[PDB]
């Protein structure tokens, strides 16, 4: 469910997909250039974690993931990501890759609501 999505992706952004890039031969995924748009959750993670490309570009990785309902995207494409960023174990290969951890998700006002209050409602945990 969305609220375990949410809650086990630290880093939620919405973008365009602009390339296509490599291939994981051993994990058997691939990686895509994405023009964020706006972060939804994590934008701190990636500010302090990810160098970013042209200010807005971020690379993220996983797609493919037989574990992954929809893991799958085209040029083109703007979907909500999930995320998380590529642990040490994961380099060289996704170094500075944020790498898929769910579903990919359409761009709606409902999905972007949602998606926002799952992150307000965990966000709030003083108030």
């Amino acid at each position: 469910e969305l609220q375990r999505r949410e809650e086990e992706a630290n880093v939620v952004l919405t973008g365009t997909v602009e390339e296509i890039m490599n291939v994981d031969p051993v994990h058997h995924t691939y990686s895509c250039k994405v023009r964020v748009w706006r972060y939804l959750k994590g934008k701190d993670i990636v500010t302090h974690e990810i160098l970013l490309d042209g200010g807005n570009k971020v690379v993220i990785g996983g797609f493919g993931d037989p574990l992954i309902c929809d893991n799958q995207v085209s040029t083109g494409d703007t979907r909500i990501f999930f995320v998380n960023p590529a642990p040490q174990y994961m380099w060289p290969a996704h170094r500075n890759e944020l790498m898929l951890n769910s579903s990919l998700m359409r761009i709606t006002l409902r999905n972007l609501e949602e998606v926002e209050h799952c992150v307000e409602e965990h966000r709030k945990l003083l108030a």
